[PDB]
């Protein structure tokens, strides 16, 4: 039924109309804290703000603001923190959030520079011997190792609370070829990556919410979370054909504005879920097929 709906949307050529209807029906909640004058330099984009009700609060008394939102999907039983690409002055805040929320994984879907423009600060160390210290938050971050694939890289980071000396291993899943306002090369390349994150254990409820970000934390980040959530629901319900992706996206938009930024990212989300359903329904060949198709060992 999901592919029947997909098939009729394609035949009618109504992706833009469907997507615009979602934009029109999406929740509108205040973002008063994000808009306070003192928080202007903590926001990368003036039109992308976290709603007050779902924003992540830093545990510091000075200013607890960070442009990050808790997306809590009740039925799917999974939470995600979606945030913008950190700014030069909010990298300490970013890691303080990771620490305080007890996240185990960070999913990055953009590159630091895209088409001649900075989209995110270099918030993690590129070299083992050049660790980073965020003085304002008292955290130390070290690159332990990295596994570089053709379109994505997985890194092992060690985050240390300098005050208590406790250290934690943080896994960084960096998708390096997802164009801004665009889509992955194929459902296979997207799913291969998603399942790598799932298999790492990072999404387990024993850990805090995975932190997902792109440049604004809504387009690419929204696509990633929508597909994951829909696949979770299909695996959970007695009838996987009951999953209404448009309803799931409207639910996600109650927690952060603008998730899914183009009609084609919405269409791609359908393809990813339709393709991923094969695995949910049993198929044990699709995963290797996805890896092969993704050409990750290029
Ligand atoms: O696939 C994506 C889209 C990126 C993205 C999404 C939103 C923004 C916020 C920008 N604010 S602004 O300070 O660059 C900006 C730009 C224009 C107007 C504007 C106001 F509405 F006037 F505030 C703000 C931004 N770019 C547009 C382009 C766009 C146009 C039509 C439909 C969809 C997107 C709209 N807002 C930046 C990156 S992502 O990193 O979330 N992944
Ligand atoms: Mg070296």
């Amino acid at each position: 039924e999901m592919e029947k709906e997909f098939e009729q949307i394609d035949k009618s050529g109504s992706w833009a109309a469907i997507y615009q209807d979602i934009r029109h029906e999406a929740s509108d909640f205040p973002c008063r804290v994000a808009k306070l004058p003192k928080n202007k330099n903590r926001n990368r984009y003036r039109d992308v703000s976290p709603f007050d009700h779902s924003r992540i609060k830093l545990h510091q008394e000075d200013n607890d603001y960070i442009n990050a939102s808790l997306i809590k999907m009740e039925e799917a039983q999974r939470s995600y923190i979606l945030t913008q690409g950190p700014l030069p002055n909010t990298c300490g805040h970013f890691w303080e959030m990771v620490w305080e929320q007890k996240s185990r994984g960070v999913v990055m879907l953009n590159r630091v520079m895209e088409k001649g423009s900075l989209k995110c600060a270099q918030y993690w160390p590129q070299k083992e011997e050049k660790e980073m210290i965020f003085e304002d938050t008292n955290l130390k971050l070290t690159l332990i190792s990295e596994d570089i694939k053709s379109y994505y890289t997985v890194r092992q980071l060690e985050l240390e609370n300098l005050t208590t000396q406790e250290t934690r291993e943080i896994l960084h899943f960096h998708y390096t070829t997802w164009p801004d306002f665009g889509v992955p090369e194929s459902p296979a390349s997207f799913l291969n990556f998603l399942f790598k994150v799932r298999e790492s254990g990072s999404l387990s409820p024993e850990h805090g919410p995975v932190v997902v970000h792109c440049s604004a934390g809504i387009g690419r980040s929204g696509t990633f979370c929508l597909a994951d959530t829909c696949l979770l629901l299909m695996d959970k319900r007695k009838d996987p054909s009951s999953v209404d992706i448009k309803k799931v996206l409207l639910e996600m938009r109650k927690f952060r504005m603008g998730l899914i930024q183009t009609a084609d990212q919405l269409r791609f989300s359908y393809l990813a879920v339709i393709e991923g359903a094969k695995f949910i329904m049993g198929d044990s060949s699709v995963q290797d097929q996805w890896k092969e198709l993704s050409h990750e060992d290029l």
